[PDB]
């Protein structure tokens, strides 16, 4: 069931208008109206601001006869049965504000010196907190058990409007706003802003940046359709050049380098590591050329219209540049060792700590295949493993326990005749943290040193 | 280097009032101005949009000067560091708007029947998406090269001030705003709201849902301090009650559950399970508690300043409630696999798809501790290994190259002299992607229902 909510502002200034999107229109007065029937939500909810409003017996009725009042000053067609349906729920606001009285169930007037006038004379001042709105909207939007969550954006301070579009980010909701800027009269068409794609652009920008941070693909936005169906009707041959360029940026590498980091596929990350250079090195280019387009955008108003290039998603991405070394393959795997610690990823870590000294050591001895049936490899493993087992007994002590994990013979939990295990020995979380973290590559380096004299 | 942006608008309606802000006060028409002095940004970003300036040479100055034409006009004693130190960026903007028309420095005048204000431009056909103006902004931005983001978003359009916002998120920018909405007045005591918390609010409560969903305490972000300096000074009994209950949720038992579960320490995290649930369940109420109180906001204004508590951060929390199960160990074990399944930890989901059927045999015998020692353990692990050694070789080939990694004998990649490595047995993303998502489930569940009649 879709929801639509609104910012009520103030209905007695603004006129009737063309409100359009999609190449389809609506013959009204009041944003709210226009996506209501061009919509079909089951529930519509009003904001009233507690500053806008003041009835003492239903704020709530107020405003529903205020806007009745406006339809009847212009003589509008129906917004009668649109205002049975409509929910009006009463939210906070903050800042000096023009505050409008309210008799009984009408506006009053106030006649003043020459025109008409309702009651607006210093009635509001109020000090708050930002996150007392934001909790005050959190709590409506959530009550509300809505499945389609739906934005008006159009009304409202930019207090108000930046506050009610992180409430609505938290609901997937479909942002929209009409830019008003000043009153056309009669006869003047306004076209609807959709703000979702701007607030979809900023998430997947702040995930994917994690996604290197963290070295974790489950984070990384994968672009690439928005990238494919990206082909605007008007362009010119330099911006043709950088977007046939940016459309074919394989984003898929990058985001395979992050899967074979997570799950431990050290050798081959380490031979993409150059691939990804490349990669990393022509977006690059294609983006401080995106960026001077954009920095002289008035010369380029070809791109105005189109949505699917947005520089956040690909600005992001050359954040995988921070994963990247040069070297021999042994030295990329001595970097992504730090890098493994740097993000907390322990275990990964560790099995790179205790292997990668035998690959060291295999090179000095002319190289070798890591397999058992190898002497060079047979001897390295055995010279690593007991140098590790007379000095650095916990680094595989560790290893190990976060190898087998809680249900193995490393950790003797103790299962019953009913089925409750009982572990064996205690999840020593900060010992695991502060050796990693801590001790781990001093650990690492002590070793490497001992067998560069092999 | 601290960098001050904000957006222009008009400066001549602007009257002089005084600006408040932790225990600081400076007076300007313009919030910038007050930001400005009280924060000594190196460097400042005026962003003019291209509706409310139009001059033809270069209107960067028509702005520059509008600006200083205000400040003559009332006798400003400041400005001199402000002005000639200051950059201008054009900016654009969407629907109808059109104002300020220039020569070469200060705004055309006008007379027309009685008055003397500047002459406004009224056709304004500038549709454009909002992800252009997203990416104009985000430009600037990028290129200002700044550690220290600071936004004003007092002025603007609703369009421009929530795209700038979402700029500014992804730049670790404090926001903020002065709220005027109607005329103030000349010497008005207004106070500048900071939009910085709701928008940490926000992202919080997407990495904090995220790390439920893929089973990962890096991405929790612990409210524990915000809560634990939660403190206002007067507040109601009922209040106090909810707010030392809500104060005194164990957040970190929500923190070790997700690191266990990602560190595989899988009999810990089960254990805990039952903890958890009694912690949610006392959040749950807190939450409705803390939901109607929010929803009847005119009558607990007492957390109108309060800053430190924040709904989303709560409400988010609430969904660990989806990695929870009742039952026995065994039964909970059972559920964490499918978890491991569904985010896709594939090195977790094996090991205890491995060792679970053993611990399952365990039971079905009366009991023993998961020890070589233990007789009962020892031909348990004899049958499970050699069954899936027997019906189901695959599982124990990608669970033993997981545990390893490709840097190992289970990969077998060659070593050579110069220190090159090349992958051996090599594995594709989508080998491991499709058994443990498609067929790993069903080959746990045929071995259970195998080990059952033991």
């Amino acid at each position: 069931m879709k929801c639509l909510f609104y910012i009520a502002g103030d209905v007695s200034n603004y006129s009737i208008v063309n409100y359009e999107l999609n190449g389809q229109t609506q013959n009204t007065f009041f944003a709210a109206h226009a996506l209501y029937n061009l919509f079909k939500p089951d529930k519509v909810i009003a904001l009233i601001p507690d500053s806008l409003v003041k009835d003492n017996v239903s704020d709530e009725e107020c405003y529903k006869n205020l806007v009745i009042n406006r339809a009847k000053e212009l003589n509008f067609a129906g917004m009668e049965e649109f205002m049975n349906k409509v929910e009006i729920r009463k939210i906070p606001n903050v800042g000096i504000a023009s505050a409008i009285q309210c008799e009984n169930g009408a506006p009053k007037k106030e006649k003043n010196k020459e025109g008409r006038e309702v009651l607006k004379r210093l009635p509001y001042n109020e000090k708050r907190s930002p996150i007392f709105i934001f909790n005050a909207i959190y709590a409506i939007f959530k009550d509300e058990a809505c499945d389609e969550y739906l934005v008006d954006l159009t009304h409202g301070t930019n207090v108000l409007v930046s506050i009610g579009m992180n409430v609505g980010a938290l609901f997937n909701a479909k942002f929209y706003s009409a830019p008003v800027m000043g009153m056309p009269g009669k006869d003047s068409i306004v076209n609807i802003v959709e703000l979702t794609d701007v607030v979809q652009a900023t998430n997947d920008s702040l995930m994917i940046r994690s996604s290197i941070e963290n070295l974790d693909e489950r984070y990384f936005k994968d672009y690439s359709a928005k990238l494919s169906r990206l082909n605007p009707t008007i362009f010119e041959e330099e911006e043709k050049k950088v977007l046939t360029r940016v459309k074919g940026t394989d984003v898929n590498v990058v985001i395979n380098f992050l899967w074979n980091i997570r799950n431990g596929f050290t050798v081959n990350a380490v031979k993409s590591m150059n691939e990804l250079k490349n990669i990393i090195n022509q977006l690059e280019e294609d983006l401080e050329k995106l960026k001077s387009f954009y920095k002289n955008w008035e010369e380029h108003k070809n791109f105005q219209g189109e949505t699917l290039l947005v520089l956040s998603d690909l600005d992001s991405t050359l954040k995988v540049k921070d994963l990247l070394i040069e070297g021999n393959d042994l030295e990329k795997l001595n970097y992504l060792l730090d890098l493994y610690i740097k993000a907390s990823i322990y275990d990964k870590a560790l099995s790179l700590a205790r292997e990668l000294p035998v690959a060291i050591c295999l090179n000095k001895v002319g190289g070798g295949m890591f397999d058992d049936k190898n002497e060079k490899y047979k001897h390295c493993n055995e010279i690593v493993t007991s140098y590790l087992r007379l000095r650095y007994s916990g680094l595989m002590e560790f290893r190990n326990t976060l190898m087998h994990g809680g249900l193995s013979t490393d950790m003797k939990p103790n299962v019953d005749k009913d089925g409750n295990i009982t572990p064996g020995k205690i999840v020593t979380k900060n010992k695991i943290e502060d050796f990693v973290k801590r001790e781990l590559r001093n650990y690492f380096d002590k070793i490497v040193n001992f067998l560069s004299s092999a």
